[PDB]
């Protein structure tokens, strides 16, 4: 049971209020979405032209290629305008967008497609070739919109659809609780799952959130993100537009740390978030050298931010770094906002919406100092901003419910204040960098290969990276006397070439054999245990 309006959509509801103040004379022309390549293009869109650029892109989607209310729409894209149009523009078609990263092959994109029924994708020149390959296996794909500068046989043009389409298009009227995104999300065990959010989850949640990063009406932000990591839509997406403020976008095809350095520095940036990766990445290259007095806000998300790292940006920066914390699942759940005192090692205190405790194996509530599994309370009313369910899997759903607390799978301690102390993940999932990571994804592509009889894999401190993807591995008789170096490199192409590579295992280590359960299920826990002190 939820406290909500009956009717919500991000696009009409907050997007078009802001271009409506534009076309009445009631606020200056703003600008809404700033994009650059690095290579010397630059676009920007104000917020009248979001609007009516988006309202073309709705109408491509539910008129050109006839994508009707409720139809499921894979959006595999770089970080380019598009994406940010596309989504806005399913958003207002009615239909339910399922971002992935260009990162993925050809049997990611199989499963996501097959166990979604897709009806459509949106995909751009890095990953043609990879869904080309499977998309007669896929018999609810009826559409494929292709983002590119070349046109390719079987594929709808869509910059050239979009020029095409009429700038009105009439929001569908879509429920607050009403299917809006589906984000597949890794698990402890198996394959991912479908992460199923509402209009109101997303955006409704976002505009009563707007403005804890320390954002306002006038500012730029910069979100640093994988385009199908739900932080995109949170962050790079909805808190700046649910305050008008412009979101910043670079293409970054490579993730270069010394070109988002320049960035920062040559470009009014008033706020940034991203990965605690990011800012690792930022202290290795010559702070003194590009320097940006205009940046005010630091948060971060995706990853524990480690005390050296929040100190060493404040002695190089002079700024703090504002962590916060959440899951795909439940969005923004913890953070510290701008008012509040910073607490190296702690993520914060409860998001508005949200009752955030650390509970017991009963699902009661614990006192501060003891450390338990972090929740949040879902019953009897479910708050503004957690996920509908795992789609067509209502168990696994379930299986995370204890008592009246959703449970978020990470350990944790709550001080005095209401503080959340990140203690570990309570399971087998493996953060690595930003990505959230399912050892049974690393294990099947492991197998594959023939020098791997047995293998299971886990989470590895690394002192420059902060947690990595480890494998330790049984080898085949006839591996035992191959280099180990050489056949761990080869074993690691092996799995960047079967799966998205933010997956690899960084680590091997080659074991006689692994630990098991007296019913011969492989102990992970008991491995992850010994790599960490
Ligand atoms: N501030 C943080 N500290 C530690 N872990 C985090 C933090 N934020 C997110 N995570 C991890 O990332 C998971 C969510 O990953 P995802 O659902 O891909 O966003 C959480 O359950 C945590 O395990």
């Amino acid at each position: 049971h939820q406290e909500v309006p009956a009717k919500f959509n991000f696009a009409s509801d907050v997007l078009d209020h802001w271009a409506d103040m534009e076309k009445a004379g009631k606020r200056p022309p703003s600008p809404a979405l700033w994009w650059v390549n690095g290579k010397g293009k630059e676009l920007m869109w104000n917020f009248r032209e979001l609007s009516e650029n988006s309202q073309q892109a709705a109408n491509v989607l539910s008129g050109a290629c006839g994508l009707q209310r409720g139809d499921r729409v894979a959006v595999v894209l770089p970080r380019v305008p598009e994406w940010w149009l596309v989504i806005l523009g399913c958003i207002r078609a009615g239909l339910i967008f399922m971002p992935g990263t260009i990162q993925m092959k050809s049997t990611d994109i199989l499963y996501r497609l097959q166990m979604s029924k897709a009806k459509a994708i949106v995909a751009g020149d890095e990953v043609i070739q990879e869904v080309d390959t499977v998309a007669s296996e896929c018999p609810s794909l009826r559409i494929k919109l292709l983002v590119s500068e070349k046109s390719c046989d079987g594929w709808l043009n869509f910059k050239k659809l979009l020029n095409e389409a009429s700038t009105t298009h009439h929001c569908v009227e879509t429920g607050s609780q009403e299917a809006s995104a589906i984000y597949f999300t890794s698990g402890t065990s198996g394959l991912p799952k479908m992460a199923e959010h509402s209009y109101s989850s997303l955006g409704l949640k976002a505009k009563m959130d707007a403005g804890w990063t320390g954002l306002q009406a006038s500012d730029i932000m910069w979100t640093i993100s994988d385009t199908g990591w739900i932080l995109n839509i949170l962050c790079s997406l909805m808190e700046p537009w649910a305050l008008g403020a412009c979101t910043f976008v670079h293409l970054l095809p490579k993730f270069d740390p010394l070109v988002i350095l320049k960035t920062l520095s040559s470009y009014p940036i008033k706020s940034m978030m991203g990965a605690p990766i990011v800012y690792r990445m930022l202290l290795q290259q010559d702070l003194s050298s590009y320097k940006f007095p205009h940046l005010q806000n630091c948060v971060t998300v995706g990853e524990s931010l480690l005390p050296e790292t929040l100190e060493n940006w404040r002695a190089q920066t002079g700024l703090d770094i504002r962590e916060s914390y959440g899951q795909t699942e439940t969005g923004l759940t913890c953070m510290v906002s701008k008012t509040m005192k910073i607490k190296p090692g702690y993520m914060g205190t409860a998001a508005s919406c949200y009752d955030v405790q650390i509970i017991d194996d009963k699902g009661n509530v614990l006192p501060p100092g003891t450390e338990g599994d972090i929740g949040i309370r879902v019953k009897p009313i479910r708050p503004i901003g957690i996920f509908s369910g795992y789609v067509d899997n209502p168990d696994k759903t379930a299986a995370n419910i204890r008592g009246d607390f959703w449970l978020l799978g990470d350990r944790g301690i709550k001080d005095e204040d209401g503080y959340f102390q990140f203690m570990g993940r309570a399971d087998d999932i493996i953060n690595s960098s930003g990505y959230r990571i399912g050892p049974s994804e690393v294990e099947n592509a492991l197998m594959e290969h023939p020098a791997v009889v047995e293998t299971a894999v886990i989470s590895s401190p690394d002192p420059v990276r902060g947690e990595v993807v480890k494998a330790f591995v049984v080898l085949a008789s006839q591996f035992l006397s191959h280099d180990p170096e050489q056949l761990t490199k080869e074993l690691q192409q092996h799995v960047k070439s079967v799966t998205a590579p933010y997956k690899y295992p960084r680590k091997i280590e080659f074991v006689l054999n692994l630990p098991k359960t007296v019913t011969g299920k492989i102990q992970r826990a008991k491995l992850r245990d010994k790599e960490w002190k």
